[PDB]
């Protein structure tokens, strides 16, 4: 008697690492680096017209 | 604590076209006459 229970398949999907500066909604925002924003109670912006 | 307190502006070009004539320099003046002959 000859018998075997065989293993035939294993597949992984790609996990797409999608950056924020790719999509079309990057246009409306100007993101910029500022550390220590946790330390302020106000860093808030004042503008003329 | 931030900038962007700036807007800019001007208005010319069409500001002479619709005006459709101009005399500058009115001095101390009392009466302006233009007569028509047709």
């Amino acid at each position: 008697d000859v018998e075997f229970d065989a293993l035939l398949g294993s597949y992984c999907n790609t996990l797409s690492l999608v950056r924020f500066l790719e999509l079309g909604l990057s246009v409306a925002c100007v993101c910029t680096k500022f550390p220590e924003l946790a330390y302020m109670n106000e860093g808030r912006v004042q503008f003329e017209v």
